């Protein structure tokens, strides 16, 4: 059972995972000096039906908002695709205190949270269990959340959680879009990579919005406040799910802008 202590944490996961030590690992340190400017990379294109939001589950370690993705109704385009990649979650990392809890991190600047958008290809594969192992499988919005002002965006989701406080929980979570999270500007990068936790594939084509949005200290303080344990026992606050950056190991983060 893999985690974020210091003996099941990312530390240890090779132990398990030998791809923890792989050459296309996530999350990474963007260096805005050493990043490729591409002519040829698209606008970001995201429309997505609130219908398709299905349900909230917590997950011991974090919490998942599951959405529908049996058609076409929600859809990442454009950027560096020609394929259509079909939404089907997102979820959030923090950490113990504001200083950090981002996963990606920016010229070495740790953020307080970051907002993950997971999508599969389905113009290729069939199923999300199908993508989830491909290299052209994943493509995974990453917004960096910046400590500051209470974001309203936020408010459905933080409603839900108490509903969800104990690790298997699960509830309806319906009519929400969440481009409404987006930043104004979808200015990004991007770079292969991989799912930032156990089983850490590298399936993930990664697109991290040069903008930030907000996010206060009592709303951070919801994130932890979840639990990881199972209702009726101890309660043990989930205090923070972000893995360390890894090394590029060669690769190139290109950049929209
Ligand atoms: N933080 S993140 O990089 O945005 C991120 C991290 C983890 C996930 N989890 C996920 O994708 N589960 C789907 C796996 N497909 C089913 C399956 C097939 C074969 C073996 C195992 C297995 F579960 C998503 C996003
Ligand atoms: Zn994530």
């Amino acid at each position: 059972d893999w985690g974020y202590d210091d003996k099941n944490g990312p530390e240890q996961w090779s132990k398990l995972y030998p791809i923890a030590n792989g050459n296309n690992q996530s999350p990474v340190d963007i260096k805005t000096s050493e990043t490729k400017h591409d002519t040829s990379l698209k606008p970001i294109s995201v429309s997505y039906n609130p219908a398709t939001a299905k349900e909230i589950i917590n997950v011991g370690h974090s919490f998942h908002v599951n959405f529908e993705d049996n058609d076409n109704r929600s859809v990442l385009k454009g950027g560096p695709f020609s394929d259509s990649y079909r939404l089907f979650q997102f979820h959030f990392h923090w950490g113990s205190t504001n200083e950090h809890g981002s996963e990606h991190t920016v010229d070495g600047v740790k953020y307080s949270a970051e907002l993950h958008v997971a999508h599969w290809n389905s113009a290729k594969y069939s199923s999300l269990a199908e993508a989830a192992s491909k290299a052209d499988g994943l493509a995974v919005i990453g917004v960096l959340m910046k400590v500051g002002e209470a974001n309203p965006k936020l408010q459905k989701v933080l409603d839900a959680l108490q509903a969800i406080k104990t690790k298997g929980k699960r509830a309806p979570f319906t009519n929400f879009d969440p481009s409404t999270l987006l930043p104004s500007s979808l200015d990004f990068w991007t770079y292969p990579g991989s799912l930032t936790h156990p089983p850490l594939y590298e399936s993930v084509t990664w697109i991290i919005c040069k903008e930030s949005i907000s996010v206060s200290s009592e709303q951070l303080a919801q994130f932890r406040s979840l639990l990881s344990n199972v209702e009726g026992d101890n309660a043990v606050p989930m205090q923070h799910n972000n893995r360390p950056t890894q090394p590029l190991k060669g690769r190139t983060v290109r950049a929209s802008f």
